[PDB]
């Protein structure tokens, strides 16, 4: 449950992404890969990226940081009224992916890391509340979804 005002930071925090979807979607994949490197076994399109060089070097990856960071656009922008999209993902990522909550709790984490990263002095603690808050919300009812599915 985020505020008006929260939502208002987590839109505009978002602003910052969307000027560099890619680069903010590669660099969070890669914080989630070399953080947490069990993460990369669950994409069998980036298992063969041993390096973090080579995670930079790859276009695929910076593409599906794309493809990450435009669902999660997505789903920030309705403002917590997100069960038609979040469902989808949800479902995918328990049944088809079998990603577990705790990876979209390092992928959260990788997102609020790589803002600080990239927009040093410019995520301030206000937009960090909210954004974590977002991303909570957006995890929690994920999880209340695995738990639907039984999915651990
Ligand atoms: C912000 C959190 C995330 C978002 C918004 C997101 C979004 C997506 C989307 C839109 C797709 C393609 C459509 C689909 O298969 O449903 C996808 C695919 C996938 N996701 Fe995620 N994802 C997130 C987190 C994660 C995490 C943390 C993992 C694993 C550690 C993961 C693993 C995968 C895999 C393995 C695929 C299939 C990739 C492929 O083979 O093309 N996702 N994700």
């Amino acid at each position: 449950g985020l505020s008006d005002g929260e939502w208002q930071q987590v839109l505009n925090v978002w602003g910052k992404v969307e000027a560099d979807i890619a680069g903010h979607g590669q660099e969070v994949l890669i914080r989630l890969f070399t953080g947490h490197p069990e993460t990369l076994e669950k994409f069998d399109k980036f298992k063969h990226l041993k390096t973090e060089a080579e995670m930079k070097a790859s276009e695929d990856l910076k593409k599906h940081g794309t493809v990450v960071l435009t669902a999660l656009g997505g789903i920030l922008k309705k403002k917590g009224h997100h069960e038609a999209e979040l469902k989808p993902l949800a479902q995918s990522h328990a049944t088809k992916h079998k990603i577990p909550i705790k990876y979209l709790e390092f992928i959260s984490d990788a997102i609020i890391h790589v803002l600080h990263s990239k927009h040093p002095g410019d995520f301030g603690a206000d937009a960090q509340g909210a954004m974590t808050k977002a991303l909570e919300l957006f995890r929690n009812d994920i999880a209340a979804k695995y738990k639907e599915l039984g999915f651990q």
